[PDB]
């Protein structure tokens, strides 16, 4: 109900642009009118924090829930790539591309509590490629480089991949994987 | 003399964007009236053209054109990343910016003109992946992904990496390098 006013501004927000949408054009898309939404929401810099906030609800209920308890790191490391590129190749890609396009466009207050979400997620991969070097399952690398660069590889799928093209989402997650975190 | 131009005025479209950045602001910021501006470039969008052909010199210069004849092609792949981090991360980190926040401003010929220079790398990427799993280099992946996943950990190094930091961008291309080029 309250989601669907989200989830259709996300798809303006994005293939538009923040900037080239308005607060009119959203109503319209909207079976409310102008003075309608603006019931619903405080203006338009809250909307853009709604849909990010909703954005990671997605995440952490299709990623980070489900793995963040797998017992070896690397293990967890492998599954918790599946699941972010799932996320990132499928329909649920509206809000995360609204949170990567939008980043700085949030005011300082907003942007800190944003960010401080998308801080834990980064802190749960250091964590986890820390703990596979000590118990020696990934070969060792400062699990800053390893984090940014599993976010890298799993984030960059959304400015190339095409759902009609030569491979599934699900040969590309079991590619990177194995370039990843292949045995050791 | 004109690279100060381009130089000036990727500066500016680099930090407020392509849109918010006019005619007016850059020939302010380089020592010019609108006029004498428009004496050495055509428009504003041949402007970008000419910015974002800038940074793709810059990127054969100093990447493609000194790793290309590399003979083995893992070694090939691996001072290629090394090359491509360091021009991600020092002075020309504004033109390599713009070419991907801008990617998509331009149309026509222009548009095509550099998204066939962008596409030769890409090509340059899947056929060393290539080459070295036939020869038995590299864990076998396909080389979509392996180009895919190279360019996401390099570029995404935009969005994180501060000189001031913990690590060096040198230090950085060592754990990267190692990640997806370990020895094999
Ligand atoms: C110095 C540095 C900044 C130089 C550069 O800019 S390098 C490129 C950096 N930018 C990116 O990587 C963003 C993503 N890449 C691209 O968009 C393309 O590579 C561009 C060269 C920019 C051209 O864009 P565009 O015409 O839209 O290309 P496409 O959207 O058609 O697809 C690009 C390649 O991905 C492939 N692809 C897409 N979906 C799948 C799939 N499901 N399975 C297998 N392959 C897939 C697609 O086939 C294409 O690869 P090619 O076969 O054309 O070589
Ligand atoms: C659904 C899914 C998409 C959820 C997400 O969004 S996950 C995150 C995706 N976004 C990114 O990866 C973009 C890059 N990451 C970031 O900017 C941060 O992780 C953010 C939390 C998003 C923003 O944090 P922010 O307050 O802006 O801090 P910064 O922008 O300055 O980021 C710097 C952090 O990376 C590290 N770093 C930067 N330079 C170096 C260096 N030379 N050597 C070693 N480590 C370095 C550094 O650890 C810093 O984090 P801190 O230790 O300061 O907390
Ligand atoms: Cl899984
Ligand atoms: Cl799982
Ligand atoms: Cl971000
Ligand atoms: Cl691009
Ligand atoms: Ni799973």
């Amino acid at each position: 109900r309250y989601r669907a006013i989200l989830e259709t501004a996300a798809r303006l927000i994005c293939d538009r642009g923040y900037e080239g949408t308005s607060m009119q054009e959203i109503a319209a898309a909207c079976r409310m009118t102008k003075a309608g939404l603006y019931h619903h929401i405080q203006n338009k810099e809250q909307l853009l924090f709604a849909i990010m906030n909703y954005g990671m609800d997605l995440f952490e209920e299709q990623v980070l829930s489900r793995v963040q308890d797998i017992a070896n790191p690397v293990e967890r490391l492998r599954a918790c790539m599946r699941h972010n590129i799932l996320l990132v190749t499928r329909g649920w890609s509206k809000e995360v591309i609204i949170i990567l396009h939008e980043h700085a466009t949030l005011t300082g207050e907003t942007r800190a509590f944003i960010d401080a979400r998308k801080k834990k997620y980064v802190d749960f991969l250091e964590e986890a490629f820390s703990q596979a070097s000590q118990q020696g399952l990934i070969r060792p690398v400062d699990p800053t480089v390893g984090a940014f660069s599993f976010l890298g590889m799993v984030l960059w799928i959304y400015k190339w991949f095409k759902p009609d093209g030569r491979l599934t989402d699900e040969q590309i997650a079991d590619g990177m994987v194995g370039m990843l975190f292949p045995p050791f």
